[PDB]
């Protein structure tokens, strides 16, 4: 049984954590719960750490007194596909191949399925370690709770003996970086130092042994990414995230400084060794908006190049680990901003973006939005208990399987079948522009091989790769972005059209260019 | 937000307590959960208790940190029929009526629902306060949660100026007592001696008016029926089954002394 | 009413069927259920047939004995989709038309649908008989029954006066032949010699006009193909199954001679005129993988060419009717065996093998059949029931309809929807490499119209026609078999990684000669 140790002897040097525990709803939370902290008592100066207290970043820390919300959060939702190839006629990106070529993406590029499987996933997705780790066996990948106690005790290493990344299976790419784990689990999070600069205190950072780190973390998305372990109150840990609200001044809500102000975040540092080390960011308020937004953004994650001169950027620049903090339209401008691009395609050679999962800026601006409404209410409501105490849904899912909850308290006016149907015009719509959007990208694409042969010029060669940039853009966005279009109807038909636009300049300019020069 | 209180300090003068607690699994559960002490420990010796602390005995004392246990608990079985008198040809006992002639029965005795009545149907029956407690509307018979939070947030008293039990509606009985309220509540548990007998420090007792108890109770089958709250380990609380175990030596299967 | 006859008399000539006949579960069925040998035992001797005695090969022979299984048998999955083309881009091959160019299937390749329909459909099928052959309404489709009962009960000939194989409908293909017939019936075991050889004996062989053929039968399925209607013992009766098992010594499990020994084969002959005529294989157990073997494997049943000089494999060459009894690995040897390939790609001119349905040489290895596990534990369970005498279900279809007894009976760790979470996450997975393949298999294809008007060498053309053939084969094999994966997840994974690695090189080896010609 645990045994409650003297939470004043810690306050004696850690000032910071009780400024916030005796102030939050975890005021009388021992810490003994989440840390084993005798020998750093025995051991420590006020400003050296001594033997290192053990701290526990697994989730049932949490679940012994909030057994609701953990039970709610580990719960895999079947109906969510999984394994599911996105570049497949019946997925969201038939032509998908075609257009990414060039990209690790390529190797696959699954739907997402529940976040119990999301480090697990990370793992052992064709594109990220060679092959190198696995389901143990092909029953493993039913099992959310397992997952959720530790990656490895579902998943095999095909070599602990090494630790470069490496193909195992032929048909797979070895595109993952400590960065991507951000966005996966924080059982590094005292190991990491804050954007994963080189640290004398970190363990671990962007230009580490990715295998090596790999085989540290175990737990998918820590409850205490969203809620701080010792105030108990609302924050982010993602340094990404903070560097672009706080370090780089964009607010919480770019568009709207009002918002921003209301519904801000305040960056607080720790050190080691009287040096900044990491940071965390609580919210004013509870505004899962900006908490989903740890994740659910278009970033880099990546080595890439620079748009200037075509020069690598490798994982130890800055740029390696950024929130571009930016909507689909100001998106090309934020990439010049720190010139970047992520691939040339390998069919046309243009510099192209890779886009990924946008919810967040997708959703800034919208009628939603606007009218104050966040991820949560739509994607991990509260409970309505006939008789109970509430708590808040931790299963982030679809508002299909919750419509009462998720759309109809709000819209009265409509029964569930009606709040589909209105979902369901939106995405078939969306949808549809996606299609045609890859259609004319592809008609595109296939003429560059044409053109070239031809001898067409490298100067109209390149005016098309300038406008592939912007078809490639005006479209990805949306194959990345999960709603379908619902999160922003009028901003992905915008952008789509835009897309189509691009991509029909383009052919002109090759079909022209080619037929110029057989005449 | 709750502050916590230096439970060392209360072990000085709480020995009993401070084996159990911190031995438990509520070791690092502070006290200040479910007591309110500070005018206490301003004014106690060891030797005197000084002002009386406040001990909670809501549910939702436990349901802060076992939320999953108390909305389980308090959840409403809807098919588990409510106010179905037991005395009619398609319930239990057809022939009630007659072959109960001459006890309080015969005035409604219904099939039990859910737990988290027991206090407020106790309180309501024709058979125990005369009509003097009925839910404060025909809505209300539905709130298990309202009932659980506490009786008095759902019924009325028809008399609050009296504290005699007499009949409010001709076809009811008094036949409520102290003892009942046992099996009903232990919101009482600090003010109850063993067995109901007289004792210089309980305000009830089985000769107490039965009125004047009932509007000190609030809360069905507490949660620490069946749990210490300071072990967290299994327990009973009832004087009379306690008293039937180990006082008359009958142990707890009185057909199996290995058991 | 039947009235029964001597079997004693009949045994005087026929020992083999007194030993089975007198020892198995059939010694108290007399022959009168199955035969009307009046006349022929009046003309008769030891040694010749005199009259041919009528033996019924209707299902109903079994059915009076045997409803239970009969009706099991005969039902109709209305959600196992009819005619559904698999060259379409929600079935099984979006990109076959193109891949498979020059060959037959390409007219029509429908998903499988049930047992009961197996011969009309072989007869309707668009690619089999030019369009001879039709339900007599659209409204027959539906008559399972009605087939069983006899398929020329639901169809009709579009010229009873003529026996060629001809097209009746632009878009048809006249791919049938009498060997194809031995996996919809065996209405024809009397008929046939063994392999569909010639001999005196038989009225059908591998190179009878299959229309007449066809005009003979009836029955699909014989309850008699896993079932002697003698001893009414375990066993198969198809030749080439036998003669890969027996007459090649490979054993029911090639990889396992343990097993194969345990769960053996023993070839029984029967004669005519005192020369082998026909065989049977007993088995040692009753073992569905070896019953089930007589249809669901890749096979020859049709001409071909040979790989070393290109010349034709003709109906009555041996290797027309041939079982490879390999698997996907083992295959090119197999086929190399025998010096064979199926057809020539319209398109790119490699020659190539064309694959069908092996789910007995794919599920060799896997999981569950290492582990003792039969198609029969998943396809057609034992019946559970309440209160009742249990006999196994006929109904050979997917576990998705009988969860309890296929899966969860063994895996009591989950629940319906896990057991269909796990089987989705391997089809999901091995249908996006499968997409994937033939992106990849496309792309190569296309590149060889151009890389011939560019002037590229016969010699880098073979090049490419070799890598042709493996990538084809690697892909194939998966579209062909039906559990998309299922069935064995790693060897599916791996070929279809194959199947792109060889793809890739061929299109790396014709874009860079292509480009060297233009420069
Ligand atoms: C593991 C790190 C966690 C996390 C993520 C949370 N808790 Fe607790 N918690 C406990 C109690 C008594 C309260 C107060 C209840 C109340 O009075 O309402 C809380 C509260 C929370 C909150 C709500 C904070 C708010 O300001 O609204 C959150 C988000 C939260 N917790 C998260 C009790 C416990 C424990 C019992 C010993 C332990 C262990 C935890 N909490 C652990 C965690
Ligand atoms: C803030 C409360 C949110 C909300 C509303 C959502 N998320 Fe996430 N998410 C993350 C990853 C890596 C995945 C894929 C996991 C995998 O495939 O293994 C997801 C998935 C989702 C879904 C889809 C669920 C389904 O049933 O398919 C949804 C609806 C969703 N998310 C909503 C990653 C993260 C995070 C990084 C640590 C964080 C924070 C969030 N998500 C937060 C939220
Ligand atoms: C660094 C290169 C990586 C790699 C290898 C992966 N991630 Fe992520 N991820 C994030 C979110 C919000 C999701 C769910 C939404 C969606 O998928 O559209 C995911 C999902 C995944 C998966 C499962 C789906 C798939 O693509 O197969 C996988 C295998 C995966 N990721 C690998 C969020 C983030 C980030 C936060 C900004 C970052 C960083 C990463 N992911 C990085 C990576
Ligand atoms: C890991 C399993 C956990 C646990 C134990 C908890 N959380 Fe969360 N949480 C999130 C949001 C948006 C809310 C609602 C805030 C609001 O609208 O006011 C909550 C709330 C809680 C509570 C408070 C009681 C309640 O249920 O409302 C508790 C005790 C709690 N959580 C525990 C958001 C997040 C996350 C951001 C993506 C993540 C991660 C977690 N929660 C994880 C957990
Ligand atoms: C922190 C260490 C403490 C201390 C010093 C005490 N308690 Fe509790 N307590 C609780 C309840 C429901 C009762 C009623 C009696 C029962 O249920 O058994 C009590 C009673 C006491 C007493 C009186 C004992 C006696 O002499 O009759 C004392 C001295 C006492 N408590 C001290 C409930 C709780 C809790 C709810 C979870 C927790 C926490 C505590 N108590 C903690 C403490
Ligand atoms: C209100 C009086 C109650 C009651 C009836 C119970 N608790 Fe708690 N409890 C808490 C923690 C951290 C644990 C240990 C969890 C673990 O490590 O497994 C418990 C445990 C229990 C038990 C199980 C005891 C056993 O020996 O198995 C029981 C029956 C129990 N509790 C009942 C945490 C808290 C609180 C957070 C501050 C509070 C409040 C309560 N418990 C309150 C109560
Ligand atoms: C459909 C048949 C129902 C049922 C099952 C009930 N009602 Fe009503 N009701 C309405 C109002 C304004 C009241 C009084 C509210 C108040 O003063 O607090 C009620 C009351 C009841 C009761 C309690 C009766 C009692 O004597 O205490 C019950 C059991 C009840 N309702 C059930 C209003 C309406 C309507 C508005 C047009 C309609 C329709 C209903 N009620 C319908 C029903
Ligand atoms: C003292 C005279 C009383 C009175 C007036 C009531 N009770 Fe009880 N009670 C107990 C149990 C286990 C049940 C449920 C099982 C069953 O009813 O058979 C009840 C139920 C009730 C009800 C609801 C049903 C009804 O009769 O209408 C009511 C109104 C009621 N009681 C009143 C248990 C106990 C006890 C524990 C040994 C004791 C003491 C009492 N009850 C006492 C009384
Ligand atoms: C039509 C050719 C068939 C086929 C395919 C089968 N039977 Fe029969 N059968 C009959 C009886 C009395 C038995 C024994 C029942 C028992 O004692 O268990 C059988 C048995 C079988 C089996 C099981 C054999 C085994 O060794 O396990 C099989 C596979 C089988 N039969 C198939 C009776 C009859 C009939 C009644 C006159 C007739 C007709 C049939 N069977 C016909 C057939
Ligand atoms: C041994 C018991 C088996 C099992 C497990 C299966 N079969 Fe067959 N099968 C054959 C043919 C020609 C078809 C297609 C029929 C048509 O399309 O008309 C099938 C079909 C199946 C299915 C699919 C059923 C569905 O619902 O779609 C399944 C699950 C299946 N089979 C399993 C041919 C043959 C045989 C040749 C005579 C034999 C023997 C078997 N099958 C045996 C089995
Ligand atoms: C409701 C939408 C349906 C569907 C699904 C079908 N029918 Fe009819 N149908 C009717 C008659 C008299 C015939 C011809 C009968 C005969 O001469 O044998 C049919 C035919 C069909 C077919 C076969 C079509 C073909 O081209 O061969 C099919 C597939 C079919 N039906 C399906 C009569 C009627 C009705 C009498 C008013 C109505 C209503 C329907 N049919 C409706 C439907
Ligand atoms: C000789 C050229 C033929 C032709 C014209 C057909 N068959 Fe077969 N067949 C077999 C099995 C196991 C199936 C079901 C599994 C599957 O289809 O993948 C089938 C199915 C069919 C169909 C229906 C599906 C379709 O392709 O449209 C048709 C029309 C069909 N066959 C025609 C098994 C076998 C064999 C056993 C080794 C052999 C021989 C054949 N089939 C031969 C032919
Ligand atoms: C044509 C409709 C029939 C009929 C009348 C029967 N069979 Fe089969 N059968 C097969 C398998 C794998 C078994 C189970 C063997 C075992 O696991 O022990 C059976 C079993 C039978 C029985 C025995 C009683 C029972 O139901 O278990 C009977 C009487 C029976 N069958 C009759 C396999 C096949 C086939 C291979 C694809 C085919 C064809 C048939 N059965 C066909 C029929
Ligand atoms: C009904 C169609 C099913 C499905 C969906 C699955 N099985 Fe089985 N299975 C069994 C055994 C002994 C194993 C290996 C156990 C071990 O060694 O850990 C399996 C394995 C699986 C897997 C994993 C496959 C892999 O390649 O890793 C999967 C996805 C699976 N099963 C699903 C045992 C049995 C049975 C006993 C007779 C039967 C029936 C089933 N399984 C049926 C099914
Ligand atoms: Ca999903
Ligand atoms: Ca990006
Ligand atoms: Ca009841
Ligand atoms: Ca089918
Ligand atoms: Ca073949």
């Amino acid at each position: 049984n645990l045994k409650p140790v003297d939470a004043m002897q810690c306050f004696d040097c850690h000032t910071q954590i009780e400024d916030m525990h005796t102030v939050g709803k975890h005021a009388t939370v021992n810490c003994v719960h989440c840390h084993d902290a005798t020998e750093h008592v025995e051991t420590a100066s006020s400003r050296r750490m001594g033997e290192r207290p053990v701290t526990r970043m697994d989730l049932e820390a949490c679940a012994t007194c909030h057994t609701a919300q953990f039970n709610s959060f580990v719960e895999v939702r079947h109906e969510s596909h999984p394994r599911l190839e996105k570049a497949t006629p019946t997925s969201r990106s038939p032509m998908f191949d075609k257009l990414i070529a060039g990209h690790g993406f390529a190797f696959e590029h699954a739907e997402p399925r529940s976040h119990a499987f999301m480090l697990v996933d990370h793992f052992v997705v064709d594109r990220a370690y060679g092959g190198r780790f696995q389901f143990k066996n092909w029953q493993k990948v039913t099992d959310g709770m397992g997952a959720v106690r530790g990656a490895w005790t579902v998943l095999t290493d095909a070599d602990p003996e090494s630790s470069d990344q490496r193909r195992f299976l032929s048909q797979t790419a070895t595109a993952a970086n400590p960065v991507c784990l951000n966005c996966k689990t924080q059982d590094h999070i005292l190991d990491w130092a804050y954007m994963g600069d080189e640290h004398e205190a970190a363990k671990w950072s962007r230009t580490s042994e990715v295998v090596e780190f790999a085989r540290d973390l175990n737990h998918p998305l820590n409850c205490f990414m969203c809620h701080d372990p010792h105030s108990a109150g609302p924050r982010v840990v993602r340094d990404g995230l903070i560097n672009a609200v706080v370090d780089r001044g964009l607010g919480t809500y770019p568009h709207d400084p009002v918002k921003s102000e209301q519904q801000g975040m305040t960056k607080v540092t720790f050190q080691r060794g009287r040096e900044d080390f990491r940071a965390i960011g609580l919210l004013d308020t509870a505004d899962s908006n900006v908490m989903c937004a740890q994740c659910h953004v278009e970033y880099n994650c990546n080595p890439g190049y620079q748009l200037s001169d075509g020069s690598r950027v490798g994982m130890d620049d800055r740029r390696a680990n950024h929130f571009f903090w930016a909507n689909v339209f100001d998106y090309k401008e934020a990439a010049q901003e720190i010139d970047f691009f992520d691939f040339r395609h390998a069919t046309t050679g243009a510099a192209l973006p890779k886009l990924q999962h946008p919810e967040a800026e997708t959703f800034w601006g919208s009628v939603h939005e606007r009218n104050g409404v966040a991820c949560a209410d739509c994607h991990m409501p509260k409970v309505q208990l006939e008789n109970g105490k509430v708590y808040t849904s931790h299963s982030q899912r679809t508002p299909r399987d919750m419509m009462g909850q998720a759309c109809l308290n709000c819209h009265a006016e409509w029964t569930e079948d009606q709040a589909l149907y209105a979902i369901d015009y939106i995405k078939n719509y969306t949808h549809g522009k996606i299609v045609k959007s890859e259609y004319w990208l592809a008609k595109m694409i296939d003429l560059f091989p044409v053109a070239k042969r031809a001898g067409v010029s490298e100067d109209v060669l390149n005016q098309a790769r300038e406008l592939h940039y912007d078809a490639h853009l005006y479209w990805e966005w949306w194959t990345a972005e999960n709603s379908v279009g619902f999160h922003n109807p009028d901003q992905a038909r915008e952008s789509l059209m835009t897309s189509i636009s691009k991509s029909k300049e383009a052919v002109s300019l090759l079909n022209d260019a080619i037929d110029a020069q057989v005449a």
